[PDB]
């Protein structure tokens, strides 16, 4: 029985408005309704791995549990095995897999981070769940981010406190937030960030959803001109919005948004907008294809509607050779030449460089770069050929070319990172020099920049 090069992901997320679900709810998981949906001729093929995020969710784990089974084996005739659920408030996530994956999983982790201080802690946050699949490791986050067209701003730092300090995937991988620790990172939720419009419009802007007509409400969505200026979730992908805002509906139906201002509101408009999201960032040259993003119209419990994303993502086996793992294969060799990191950073310590990946046998620390100043102020770190010689573990050039060197540059003084980034060793050819390029990153901002040159060694 192969091992698979490909599987499927699900990813749900759905604020439920403290309200338990319909009897049936299956058209979420069969990606149908609004946007991009899933084709009907696929409808009894399984995903490999359901991953559902909730938000305002009343239900029990068993409860919640319970009804997601049943839904899926209504759909498919496959009983899922529950691979992790973790609930921070109300916020949940359930990962779900075919049972036949069960031996390929691993490492479970999960995690939470309360945003927010004070007055502002206590209900906004995130929860994550990773794993490895065979070769490859997968991290999955659902946040429930601070409500109101306001507080864009405080999205945005809810969204750096996640990514700080959800402790998920391999702990040796030190330097590196959950933006670099996984092949495959998708993260979604209730988002919480509104089209800002005057609130004068909101019959316009509801006449404009009747019509189908996005592109004018798409421009001033707070999440995409945010991403556009870099200030969240940089380096993340998201699919293009095909459907209609996902909030704010009245209970019971989906032919009214209520928008205007209530107690119930704390005097606020919530004007139409797309709260529900799911966003991924893949290593690079990574396979990953959203093959369905979209709203259900049929499940109207809540004031949003469900959103499914669905994606075909890259998987690698769990490689064995005559060498490793438990040695090196002295066939392979990753060398660096050429190489300088360019730094944002005001400071003029010394910097080194940490390599870290899972095809050597542990991380590997650089001598120190030599700083010149560059001619627009910017710090350049120049290492030359000085960068030591990586031993993979596999030489095989099936297993090398798949896999990914972080790149770490810390202080001397302080042993912290100023900025973490990623090079992929799916090159044009081996042994030939051939150019790298990875941003770097420090708690998820734009730090600088890495490039130089590459020499990959495999036995062929
Ligand atoms: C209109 C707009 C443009 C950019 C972004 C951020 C992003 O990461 N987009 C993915 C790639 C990256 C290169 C251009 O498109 C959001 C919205």
């Amino acid at each position: 029985q192969p091992e698979p090069d490909m599987i499927t992901i699900f990813i749900g997320t759905w604020n439920m408005g403290n309200a338990p679900p319909p009897k049936k709810i299956t058209s979420w998981f069969l990606s149908k309704g609004q946007g991009k949906t899933r084709d009907d001729s696929a409808d009894y093929i399984p995903h490999d791995i359901y991953v559902i995020g909730t938000q305002e969710d009343p239900l029990s784990e068993k409860e919640w549990l319970e009804i997601l089974k049943h839904s899926l084996q209504e759909i498919t005739s496959v009983t899922f095995k529950t691979v992790a659920i973790h609930t921070l408030w109300n916020i949940r996530i359930v990962v779900l897999a075919k049972p036949e994956h069960e031996n390929r999983i691993s490492h479970i982790c999960t995690d939470n981070v309360k945003t927010g201080i004070a007055n502002t802690l206590g209900n906004k946050g995130a929860v994550g769940v990773s794993f490895m699949f065979n070769g490859t490791s997968l991290g999955f986050v659902n946040s429930h981010l601070t409500s109101g067209s306001e507080k864009k701003l405080r999205r945005n730092q809810n969204y750096m406190n996640i990514l700080r300090f959800l402790a998920l995937g391999d702990k040796k991988l030190s330097p590196f937030n959950i933006t670099h620790r996984f092949t495959h990172l998708f993260w979604f939720g209730d988002l919480n960030y509104r089209v800002d419009l005057p609130t004068w419009e909101a019959e316009t802007i509801i006449q404009k959803i009747k019509q189908q007509q996005y592109a004018d409400l798409l421009s001033h969505d707070q999440l995409l001109t945010e991403r556009r200026e870099q200030k969240v979730f940089l380096h993340f992908e998201e699919e293009e919005i095909t459907f209609a805002p996902t909030y704010r509906f009245e209970r019971l139906t989906r032919d009214k948004y209520a928008y205007t201002k209530q107690k119930a509101t704390g005097m606020k408009y919530n004007l139409p907008s797309w709260c529900d999201r799911v966003l991924w960032k893949s290593y690079p040259l990574v396979h990953v294809v959203c093959q369905s993003y979209g709203s259900t119209s049929d499940i109207m419990t809540s004031d949003h509607s469900p959103v499914f994303a669905t994606f075909e993502a890259g998987v690698t086996s769990q490689f064995v050779s005559k060498n490793g793992p438990g040695t090196v294969d002295s066939q392979g060799q990753i060398e660096f030449l050429r190489c300088y990191a360019t730094l944002k950073t005001k400071s003029q310590t010394k910097f080194y460089l940490e390599f870290h990946s899972s095809c050597l046998e542990s991380f590997v620390k650089s001598q120190e770069g030599e700083n010149e100043e560059g001619s627009e102020g910017e710090l350049v770190v120049k290492f030359g050929e000085t960068l030591p010689k990586l031993k993979p573990i596999i030489s095989d050039p099936e297993y090398l070319l798949d896999q990914h060197i972080l790149i770490s540059i810390k202080s001397s003084d302080s042993d912290e990172s100023y900025g973490e980034g990623c090079i992929a060793l799916r090159l044009e050819a081996t042994e030939t020099q051939l150019p790298i390029y990875t941003p770097l990153t420090h708690h998820g901002e734009l730090t600088g920049h890495f490039q130089g040159e590459i020499k990959l060694q495999t036995s062929q």
